[PDB]
């Protein structure tokens, strides 16, 4: 399940970051950015294999890829985030 | 619930570091390395007590033994992965 809207502004502002790249369709820092997102445990809703797609949120001072994701769905506007490596999501409202 | 699987390489370097204390039985860094796991919030399957142990993934900068940790179950590479001091958990893959 997703666990509910949040705005834009009220995420890190990495996010806006990914979201600008998302639009402009890269360069991406890391090659895992842009693959695609299998929903296997199924807490998004079930669709199509190739629906979604993950994008890094960048950590400040990580060594890693960290926990912090976009995914999108192929609908207008439809964008997840997580925070914590993929156990939860919100869906990001970029008009706030 | 587990919240999905995680590449090895995709973790902190650390936590390859702990597998392979793991592996020697140590010896470990803490005296906290190797206690029993309680599981008190039935994030990961149930179990008999004594199933599940702990061992420290050491943070680099922290001042703590900081929130990452290794859990051990019994069957043959059942290795999770916590980011957030028990809150939620990853099974570890260690062919990726």
């Amino acid at each position: 399940d997703v666990s509910g809207t949040v705005c834009l502004s009220a995420l890190p502002p990495e996010a806006t970051d990914t979201l600008n790249l998302i639009a402009a369709d890269g360069p991406f820092p890391y090659s895992q950015d842009g693959v695609v997102f299998q929903n296997r445990e199924s807490v998004l809703p079930t669709q199509s294999y190739g629906y979604y797609h993950e994008y890094t949120v960048i950590t400040p001072g990580a060594r890693t890829r960290g926990t912090r994701r976009i995914i999108t769905g192929e609908a207008t506007q439809e964008d997840y985030y997580t925070g914590d490596h993929y156990a939860t999501f919100s869906l990001i409202d970029q008009t706030c």
